[PDB]
């Protein structure tokens, strides 16, 4: 049925802490706490005027940015080893990226 | 769309002075006064700042603050018993929760 | 945040403002600190009176306009009053609920 609630087990099958955000602030799914995200927000903002990419990373850990679509974040508080992160945000945009870009266009 | 007017029209059921508000304040529906749901905010700005959790009460009578999603407060004013009202925010969160958090999402502009 | 997009949305139209509370806290200004501190007894006397929440009073080149209970905006402008009444009211709309939340008057 509606994405977002797929995308989140997805996530949860081996990150705890995340959100899937739009770029202008919107939280579409989040367990990550409100005082968190309220000072996480403003820097992911300046990245992404042109530090992420498309379908980039950005590592700042324990804080994690995945630019899933042109309009889509994801965004991790996690400890994990890099390659398990990168695997995840891969196999993650291949099953997602499509439905997401379909269901949040800019 | 008409989500919030069937929440209002549950509430309406069994108290009949409430708000349904957004976590930044914004008021989305209230039957109680706008004056007096302002005196209020200092509380819901205490338990916002302590992130109570989802699906989480909070009672100072005859105000009630419930937390039903990360962005949409109900307030009551009442004076039933906390175990009926316990009761009218479960129900209203099976009913609801899933509806509000995708038509009223939680905004950093 | 809140604060940073009322200062936006008020320089859109005028450069010389202040975001106060009741008490005199400045929360933003671009007003010089001289002037504000010569300006806040008359702030706290027409606050006595209980200028209303919602209304303006014009002492141009000063305005004040209390937003809320707890937030007050003050102008230095030779705008025309409609304009400024009308940035007021467009102010107050998208942010006075947010406002009365974020700097609630306590007890
Ligand atoms: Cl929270």
């Amino acid at each position: 049925g509606p994405i977002i609630e797929n995308c989140a087990a997805f996530i949860e099958k081996t990150m705890s802490k995340y959100a899937i955000t739009l770029s202008d602030g919107t939280i579409l799914k989040s367990t990550i706490k409100n005082e968190t995200l309220k000072k996480t927000f403003p820097i992911l903002k300046n990245l992404l005027k042109d530090q992420i990419p498309t379908g980039s990373s950005f590592f700042k850990l324990p804080v994690v940015f995945f630019r899933v679509t042109d309009n889509v974040i994801v965004i991790l508080l996690t400890n994990e080893k890099e390659n398990i992160i990168l695997s995840m945000f891969e196999l993650f945009s291949t099953q997602f990226a499509e439905k997401l870009a379909l269901e949040y266009p800019r």
